[PDB]
């Protein structure tokens, strides 16, 4: 409890030329950091010494932050990630361009699309053999050799930065691969690193925990080398870190800052809802898990304020707001959170031709805290998790119930008339590319030009929705070219049995070349999306600090989304021509060229109209 001594510990390693700005930020945020750490570790006898030692290390890393990034830290404004020009892209570096140097040479492509936020999937050193597509991390401080070197990472972020692109990287902080140095040291008998994990000799403690835990068989894995049961929420080769140990917090905070110093500007906080373990509970979305994130945010506010934290928490709407900070800490936790509820409702709506479901989600979308926004999306590297919509599926006063079962069966083409070509993964989730799910694949396979045109309208409709949202709209690699499924995985050696590869294709650069050709399918999709991106960028009304709402319409097939007080986006989720009367939405304005009026607004099947 000696603030000046802690401040001195942090200040020591800083250089005089760059100590004032840093110390100024420490002075305004350090208290929140110390309060969070006290709540978590304050009772431990080793707390004070650990704290002063770690702060010194933090100071040393702060000092090492390249000048260009320190400059960014000082010039970037809070809320920068929510400006209308922000557009995201998510891809595997290997699938995209093979290696990190390859990705850097494709930046022009990302620049032309209008990308300003690039999420590269797990590219840090991963477990030998199976590693869940990189999510079993074995070194948080080093790039996977098959992808390149840390030098290539620095050259990539420097290049990205020039093009106005912020690299988002996964920070898998809940668990590490079981061949991570810490885990190997544990396996070797080091009690210091064994304690970086949750380990038990008998199933005595594990069963008590098992009493209230939900399983993502069981939550523990026997390990001969440590001769103990290790907590393994996900794959058996992924050991849950012990965040109740101050050392784990310290070292993980340092790893995060080292990544920030390599150019990482955004952190996708993986499985962040499982961070805190307490018997008698489901060990999910725990109070302390949020305190951990508040502490990591305070660390970034001090050392690398240009960076943002994004929660990866695929949970129902009601459990997302706390990720932006609750009560006293609102605005002091994560900057972004995935709006998975919206993503699943978009597809549910499309399959059911029901815009009322989207009115329901937006109408109930909790208002964003200042300087916080949503990561809106259509697809990603995982299966579509329909269960986050359990609550909305029950219906309410305005929206009758809908069937998650039927929605999943429709996209799995397990029902007669479906234009979808996804596959059930495990209500089981759905695998498949956006174009495969919206009808593009089926139409191409039937060589049915009319159906193709309509399928194209459906894909665009879903993306138009994400693009009108407050935050970062994230395009999943290849959707901009309407790439379809990749059944090749069923032929690949050690990849069959992992159905998600169906929607993890290697980037098709020939298709990409066709983007110029407006008569081609890829070129048609690319142009429609670019048009929305272009219009979005010019609408200050779409900035994340402007309101988001939805006007209740009595025609269930329509969805009216509003931003601020000047923008309205109209959507027809059915295959019928219909119209919306100006009365119902109180308008008479300009029709945006996503491509005026005092007459009703006619919407073609699956059409979208942006009005100012
Ligand atoms: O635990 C492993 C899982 O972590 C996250 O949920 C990733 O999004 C998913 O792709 C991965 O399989």
């Amino acid at each position: 409890i000696d603030p000046p001594a802690l401040r001195a510990a942090f200040a020591g390693p800083l250089d005089p030329q760059h100590a004032e700005v840093l110390l100024s930020r420490y002075d305004q945020h350090a208290s929140r950091l110390l309060d969070a750490l006290h709540a978590l570790y304050g009772q431990r006898a080793d707390y004070a010494s650990w704290l002063a030692q770690w702060l010194g290390e933090v100071g040393d890393i702060a000092r090492q932050r390249p000048q260009a990034l320190q400059t960014l830290d000082s010039t970037r404004h809070a809320g920068w990630f929510g400006q209308p020009h922000m557009l995201g892209y998510s891809a595997y570096a290997d699938r995209f361009a093979g290696t990190l140097q390859g990705v850097a040479e494709r930046v022009p492509y990302l620049q032309e699309l209008g990308v300003r936020y690039l999420h590269l999937l797990p590219f840090l050193r991963a477990r030998a053999g199976d590693n869940d597509g990189g999510f079993a991390v074995s070194d948080y401080g080093q790039v996977e050799p098959s992808l390149g070197s840390n030098d290539d990472l620095v050259a990539l972020t420097s290049r990205l930065r020039e093009a106005g692109i912020s690299l988002c990287a996964d920070f898998v902080l809940n668990h590490t691969a079981d061949d991570h140095a810490w885990a190997q040291a544990a396996r070797a008998g080091d009690a210091r690193y064994l304690d970086y994990y949750h380990h038990f000799a008998d199933r005595t403690v594990p069963d008590r925990y098992e009493a209230t835990l939900g399983q993502v068989p069981g939550n523990f894995t026997w390990v001969d080398d440590t001769a103990q049961w290790m907590w393994t929420t996900f794959y058996p080769y992924q050991w849950d870190l012990n965040w109740s140990n101050p050392a784990v917090f310290g070292d993980m905070a340092l790893a995060m800052l080292r990544l920030a110093n390599l150019g990482v500007e955004a952190f996708r906080l993986d499985s962040t809802a499982y961070l805190w373990k307490r018997i008698g509970t489901d060990c999910m979305n725990q109070s302390e898990a949020h305190t951990l994130l508040v502490a990591l945010r305070a660390v970034t506010d001090i050392v690398a304020p240009a960076v943002v934290m994004k929660a990866q928490a695929i949970v129902p709407m009601t459990q997302l707001p706390p990720y932006f900070g609750s009560g006293v800490d609102e605005g002091h936790e994560c900057h972004l959170a995935y709006h998975s509820t919206l993503m699943a409702a978009g597809w549910s709506a499309l399959a059911l031709q029901r815009g009322d479901i989207l009115h329901n989600v937006i109408a109930h979308s909790p208002p964003l805290p200042r300087h916080c926004a949503w990561l809106s999306y259509v697809r990603c590297h995982d299966d579509i998790g329909w269960n986050v919509l359990q609550h909305e599926a029950c219906g309410n006063a305005a929206q009758p119930p809908f069937s998650l079962r039927d929605v999943a069966r429709f996209y799995a083409n397990a029902v007669p008339g479906s234009y979808a070509r996804g596959e059930s993964f495990q209500v089981h989730g759905t695998n498949g590319m956006a174009a495969a799910l919206a009808g593009i694949q089926a139409a191409q396979e039937a060589g049915d030009a009319a159906a193709l045109a309509v399928a194209v309208d459906r894909l665009v409709l879903l993306y138009a929705i994400a693009l009108a949202m407050p935050g970062v709209p994230l395009i999943y690699m290849g959707d901009e070219l309407a790439m379809v499924n990749d059944p090749g995985y069923r032929d690949d050696p050690h990849r069959q049995h992992e159905g998600r590869w169906l929607h993890r294709p290697a980037m098709d650069w020939q298709l990409a070349a066709q983007r110029h050709d407006a008569k081609s399918l890829s070129g048609t999709v690319y142009r429609r999306l670019r048009g929305l991106i272009r219009q979005r960028a010019a609408l200050g009304a779409l900035a994340a600090d402007q309101a988001l709402a939805s006007i209740a319409l009595n025609d269930p097939r329509v969805f009216a989304l509003t931003r601020g007080d000047s923008f309205i986006a109209l959507h027809n989720f059915s295959d019928q021509l219909l119209d919306v009367e100006l009365a119902a939405i109180g308008v008479d304005g300009w029709t945006l060229l996503a491509i005026r009026g005092d007459g009703s607004i006619v919407l073609p099947p699956y059409g979208v109209r942006w009005l100012q």
